[PDB]
Parts: C-alpha cells; structure tokens; sequence
C-alpha cells in the first residue's frame, strides 16, 4: 500500500542516484493527514528525540532550581555545530550544576559543520566531551541525576533513574506502551529510541499545540507548559539548536516562531507547526507535525525533500521559503563552474 | 518473510543500531563473461548507469589509440594515472606535471578544475596550509593530460579538447560504445565533475568493459597474436595492476584491492558509488562457469560509497574470488566500523541480497528492479 516515493538526482537528465522518502504529516492528536512512503516505518529518532529528552530533564524534581534559561534549554534540544559559543554555553551550564567536563559521559567527534571542522583541523584541535553535539542534553541529564540525588557517574546507563524517566517520557509523548519503543545506543553513548515515524511527527505536533495553548492562556497541564517552554526556547534560540548555516537554524529563523524543526542523524527530520492559515487549509483545526526519513540516510536529500514538502503543504510564504533555496535545490556545479544536473521530486503526497 | 519468494527488488545492504534498522540501500550488480553474457546478478543488472570514473580505462584506450601518442613515451605509471581517480597526493601532482612536460604543455592548458582531495589525509594537509587546489590537482588530471596529448598528436588544437565536438571526444564516444558493443544511441552523455563528457549505459556493459580488459591481459600473457585494440587493453590492465597507487592512492579501496590481488584483477571506482572489476581467468572464474575472464559491475542506487565498498567486498567473497587471506586486507571495508564517541560498537552492516544465476521454482519471476 505505501507508495513508491523517491527524490531523484540527475546529471544532464540521466538518473544518478535515487532515494526513498518516508514522511508523516499528523494533527495534534497524531491522526495521519498526509504521507509519503511508509508513514509508520520503524525509525530511530536519534537527535530528533531531543525535545522529548529535554522534557524528561525539565520534569525532574529540583531541576528548576538550577536556573537554566531559554538558550540553555535550546542547547538541551540541540545537535549543535560545536561552535565556540556552543562550547561556552555547555561550560556555563556545567557551572550552574557545579559539575565539570569530566562528569560528561558523551565523547567528542568531528564537527557537524564542515567549516568548523576545517578550522579545527587547521589548529590540530582534538574535540573532547564538551564539544559533543549532544553536550547540552548530557548536561541536562547530569543535572537531573544530581537534582534527585542519584549518582552522576552512570546517568547515561539504561538502569539509571534518569534514563528510566527518559524512556517513560518518550513512550508517553508517542502514546505508545513501553514495549512498542525499541532502544539502541546513540553516538553520544545514551540510550536512543526507535518508534513508528508518524509518532515522531506526533511529538512535534504536541510541541506546537502546547505553544498554541500557552499563547491562548489556558488551564494548561504542567506538561503542556513545559512542552510550550521547549518550543519557545528552540524558536527563540535556533542558533543554539544547530549553528550558523545549518538547516534547522535557517529554517526556524525564516519562520520566526511559526514552527520548530530538528534534525535526526542518518537523515530523519521533524517539524512542529503552530496553527495557522496553512494548517487550517490542510484540514486541521490545530497544530501539525511533520516527520521525514530518507531510507538510505542522505542528509542533502533530506533537506531538499523537507523544503519541497513545506512548499507542497503551503507552509510559509514563497518569500519565507526562498531563504532555504540552497537546500531545496542543492547546487550541482562542477570544478569548472558548469551546472551538471539537478534534483527532482517525482513523489506525490497522498491525503 | 518467505525465502521462496525473494526478488531482485529485495537486494539490500542494511546498517543497524542494536539490531534496529538504521539505513537501507538498494544494490545492483552484474557479473559477465568476456563476451558480456550475464552470469550472475543483483537487483537490475542492466540499470542505465553513469559510469563516471569507472569509464576511465575506456577513455585511456581512446587516448592510447590516438595516432602519434605513442611517441610521447608515456610509461606504465603514466597510463595508470590516465586510468586514475587519484588522491591528489604529491606524487600524483608530480606525475601530472611530468606528463605535461612530455607533451610540452602547461597546467594552464588543463580544462579540469581543482577540488577537495579524495583522501581525507591529503585534504587535512591542504586545510592546514589554506591551500586552494588547482587544475593540476584534479583526480582526473592524468586523463586530461592524455586527452591533451591526443589532441596535440593529431593536430587538432588543444583549447577545447574537452568539448563534445572535438575529435578527441568523438573518439572517446565511439570507443565507449564499441567496448560496450552498443549503438551510439544506446549510450547517453552528460558532463562530469572534471568537465568532460561522461557516459551512461546499462550496468552490465560496464562489467563487459572490464571483462574485456582482463581478457586482453590473458591473451597477452599467453602470447597470442592480438589486434592493436586488444594489445592496448592488455597494456591498460597491466598498468593499473602494476601501479595501483597511481589509480587511487594510499588507503584507498582500489589501491588496496589491486595490491591484495597482485595482478589477478583490476578494479576501479566511479563517483556516486559505482564499481567495476575485471578478473583474469582462474580456478575461481572456472568454478563460476566461464572458460575465460570475468567482469563485475556494481551500483548502489542512492550513491553511498561506504556501502559500495562493503558490498563489492561481500560480492567477491560470494563469488569465491580471492583467498580469505587476500580479501582480509579489505576487512575494514567489508564490515565498516560502527564505534561511537565513547568507543562502544553500536551496530553493523548486513547483506540481505541474494545472488541469482546458479535453483528456484520456475514460477518465481526475477523482475530486474
Ligand atoms: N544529531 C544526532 O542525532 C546525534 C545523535 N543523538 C548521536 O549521538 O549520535
Ligand atoms: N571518481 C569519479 O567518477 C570522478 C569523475 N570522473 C569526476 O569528474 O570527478
């Protein structure tokens, strides 16, 4: 039943590569509104799960006492580029909980920004724990472990109360039983979840619906309040969520609060869209969630597809979306500056 | 699922994290004999495919068959560079300059452009020095010098040697079609990263080209009288196998593969994850059911290079080509490391594809896809 939905690159009209696309567009309750490919594909959310992990952090008893601010929370939600400012905020968050880099249980890695990495290579810099793109999430989990008086040495271990909280919080936001979320080990060495792709879109529709309810002044549950805070923090500090030149940062800056978006490693993407004229035209009375997976893991194709999807869905104005033109139709020019090909989207959204 | 209803559309290489599927990649492959007969396949063995740099031995043949080129005294290592996607190591740049000197041309005459090195270790050196690579650094620089050489030798004029209407490119186009045994209209052309025309043709015909390279080396080694074309194909095989480090560079798959096999085959990468291998006749080829040389071609549909090298190494194991000792020099490519930032292995690579050729119910259709 799932369609054969591809993004296709060409050289002079000749097919070069093709990439299978899965996508789910869901309403605030998770009802499926549109799809590409298999919208329930079992999928490792990777960093796209970080807002749910941030919720588990913020709901931990005592964490409020550390005084994390909106930018700090954004870093919790981040796959950052390890820019100097991300490292500086990581250290500033460590000081708030009276911890040090040696307490982190994540490891360093080449930067997610090629430009940052080239700067590191030029200076013989070896990245350390504090440079991890997940460093904000790890400081938050350290904070939560310290807050309830758990040991900090193994805050990252599955049998630690902090991961118990994380596991529970992910299943709850997905509206799934414990047994329907699978877990492996992330690149930062935390447990990391897999669940049907549509449930990733459900998380982000719940983020945006919470922001909507907070804007509207309602008897919001504390959990919705915290989801609303996470949404506001990501959209207020999108540079913390990724970095200069990064899709997530340029996307959220372009939309100036109308949505949040977040990358997952190996080419997953999630967007939470606040209710707008666009969502209403799409047939829902509330917020909307979008989740996308490129089957083979290609990031360049992910960003192209996501921006094409936003265009198909009518989300944003043409002028707003044109800020992402370089991601939507990636450059295909050779060493002599000649255009050799392009990218095409032969898929069709099914309602 | 069902082992008795498996299909080419299910030929995948798959990565996992703790057994949970991360990515999956469709595989296409063709294994052919020296006449192009299809012996084994994965996916769609006739997929229209841009050969990219895997066409370079065909381009090198067109260069070497250009009347007058023999006078320049290009040697075996020069020819291997014409066949190369090199790493832009200093020796590759130096040999490019040496070849330019042999034809009395200049770097300014190259019509290819620089790019980040194909080797991460070379590229790191460049980054430290803020070096901007130039034409002479192109991974295709040996091919371009050969094309310049051919243009000069025939009196054609060098300024547009890379353009489709230039005789050197007419010669390339004719030569590719001839080696593929295709009519001109069954080969399509686009423009490569190095700014030359680049061919696309059915994937099996890429294996056919390399089958012919290996077949020519067999005839040469055995002392058979050969056509000028077969003699030239045998020289190209010889050059690549004797100077595999010119064809790629240190740490590169093609180099390690050809060193490991020590003359038994040649192999060559094409950009966006194609691979071609020409295998001299051997006990292994005979057990696979042919009395001559063999060619192999592989394309990963989505273009992932790491998956290409794993698949190609798995395919050699499945074909019984090599020894476990020979192929174990390629172990790092065969099963790519999946180690996280804290030294913990998180997953791995698996090969749920099924070679077809020689078993199933006649009622199982093998729809190439
Ligand atoms: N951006 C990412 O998905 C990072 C991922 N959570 C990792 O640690 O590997
Ligand atoms: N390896 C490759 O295919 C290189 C390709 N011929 C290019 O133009 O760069």
């Amino acid at each position: 039943t799932p369609s054969e939905d591809f993004v296709v690159t060409d050289r002079g009209g000749i097919v070069e590569n093709s990439h299978r696309v899965h996508a789910a567009v869901v309403d605030a309750k998770g009802r499926l509104l549109y799809a590409l490919g298999n919208p329930t594909r079992m999928t490792l959310a990777r960093s796209a799960a970080k807002p749910a992990q941030a919720l588990a952090i913020l709901e931990t008893e005592g964490v409020a006492g550390y005084g994390f601010d909106d930018a700090d929370i954004a870093l919790m939600c981040a796959s950052h580029s390890s820019e100097d400012r991300h490292i500086a905020r990581t250290r500033a968050m460590l000081s708030k909980i009276k911890a040090e880099e040696a307490d982190l249980r994540c490891g360093g890695h080449p930067s997610l920004s090629e430009m940052v990495n080239r700067s590191w290579i030029k200076q013989d810099f070896i990245p350390t724990a504090v440079c991890s793109n997940c460093s904000g999430k790890h400081v938050g989990m350290l904070a939560g472990a310290r807050a309830i008086g758990a040991g900090t040495d193994g805050y990252h271990l599955p049998d630690h109360p902090m991961q118990g909280r994380v596991k529970r919080t992910v299943a709850e936001l997905c509206d799934l039983d414990a047994g329907d979320v699978e877990w492996g080990t992330d690149g930062c060495n935390l447990p990391t979840p897999a669940f049907p792709l549509d449930r990733l879109g459900r998380i982000y529709a719940k983020l945006a619906s919470a922001a909507d309810g907070s804007d509207a002044g309602e008897g919001q549950s504390t959990r919705c309040a915290a989801l609303a805070h996470i949404f506001r923090a990501m959209a207020r500090h999108p540079e913390m969520v990724a970095g200069e030149g990064r899709y997530c940062t340029m996307l959220m800056r372009a939309f100036d609060g109308a949505l949040v978006g977040k990358l997952g490693a190996d080419a997953s993407y999630a967007i939470g869209v606040r209710a707008s004229d666009a969502t209403r035209q799409l047939g829902t009375d509330g917020a909307l969630g979008i989740s996308v997976k490129i089957e083979d893991g290609n990031l360049e194709m992910l960003y192209a597809v996501v921006t094409e999807l936003l265009e198909r869905l009518g989300i944003g104005s043409p002028d707003v979306r044109s800020q992402l033109a370089s991601f939507h139709h990636p450059q295909r020019v050779n060493t002599m500056g000649v255009t050799t090909g392009g990218v095409s989207f032969p898929f069709k959204l099914r309602g």
